[PDB]
């Protein structure tokens, strides 16, 4: 059957190389991979777009999310297709929550029905400070330190669900454990 | 400082236009005033995101939630710290009423939703222009938006208004919208005049 799975972290954290070198495994298997990401998977029209309360950009991704789980993401698991997301709803707790301080129970209750209850199978956080985040692709840092900090928080709490990975490691290595990790989920 | 309106009701209930009137009687005082709206009053754009095919009432409820914390936030309360009468045809009773009781999405859901998103603010009062679906429906087309769908949601709409404004009935002022429009205007002044004075 189909199996969601989602890559967190700052950007610059190389989520997203790894979101793609994981599609590109799977495909060299003849695995069915769907390759997604938010903001913009849901309503593409969201992603370019630009001043906005955090409150109002919270919700405005939440409607993404919503169109993004029942269009795309659900069919895809449906489908018995590898849905993997680009950041999903940890990538709005962790910004919007612990970065903008915006209250965690209210973020969560908006996504109880934004996701209808959808939540990964794994979750791969590529962790790294900062300053390392920032040199790699370039609010203020003790911003994305607060950010980085909520992610792993929330790993804390969800240990089943998170790997976290150091972001610092060489690509290959980063990319051989994602595999090791998926191997046995892989009928 | 400042006070905060709203109007409400069904299209064709004829509360755009008593916004208008409101608006202008104001001004005709000497008062300064914000006539705004939702959709659109916080983020112009959502009322394009609200013609995409097929969306889910629950991203159309968070993209009216989106506008309405963009709508409070950089218009409503800067204005009423700045002493206007702020009037908006539809706020929050809006989504209730239409995605609430019309779409069927969970009221405490939207409540809990909302209460952030509008950072607890409320109209002083509203006006809720209430009358048969049937009747509202033949004075003028639906809102592309709500293009097919059916009498029966229409009806499940202006029942779920009514509700709200029995559970809140020191906020709401239901007026019969198949009275005279100079009847509706003066009932809406009256109920003003206490207040602007
Ligand atoms: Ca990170
Ligand atoms: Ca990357
Ligand atoms: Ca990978
Ligand atoms: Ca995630
Ligand atoms: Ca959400
Ligand atoms: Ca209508
Ligand atoms: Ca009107
Ligand atoms: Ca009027
Ligand atoms: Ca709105
Ligand atoms: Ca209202
Ligand atoms: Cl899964
Ligand atoms: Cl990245
Ligand atoms: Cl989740
Ligand atoms: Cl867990
Ligand atoms: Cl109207
Ligand atoms: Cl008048
Ligand atoms: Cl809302
Ligand atoms: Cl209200
Ligand atoms: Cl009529
Ligand atoms: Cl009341």
């Amino acid at each position: 059957p189909g199996l969601f799975l989602t890559l967190e972290g700052l950007d610059g954290s190389g989520k997203t190389t790894q979101a793609r070198r994981l599609a590109a495994f799977l495909e060299a298997q003849g695995r069915p991979v769907l390759l997604t990401r938010e903001p913009g998977g849901g309503l593409p029209e969201v992603r370019s777009l630009q001043e906005l309360s955090p409150e109002a950009e919270y919700l405005l991704f939440s409607a993404d999310r919503a169109e993004h789980v029942r269009k795309v993401i659900l069919p895809g698991l449906a489908a018995g297709k590898v849905v993997i997301s680009d950041r999903y709803l940890d990538s709005s707790l962790a910004y919007q929550g612990y970065g903008r301080g915006l209250p965690l129970p209210w973020l969560r209750e908006v996504a109880r029905e934004a996701t209808r209850g959808l939540k990964p199978r794994l979750t791969f956080l590529l962790d790294l400070p900062p300053e390392a985040a920032l040199r790699r692709v370039r609010l203020g840092l003790e911003f994305f330190r607060r950010v980085r900090e909520g992610y792993l928080a929330l790993a804390r709490a969800e240990p089943g669900r998170f790997v976290v990975l150091d972001a610092t490691l060489p690509e290959e290595e980063i990319a051989r454990a994602i595999q090791a990790h998926l191997r046995p989920l892989l009928p």
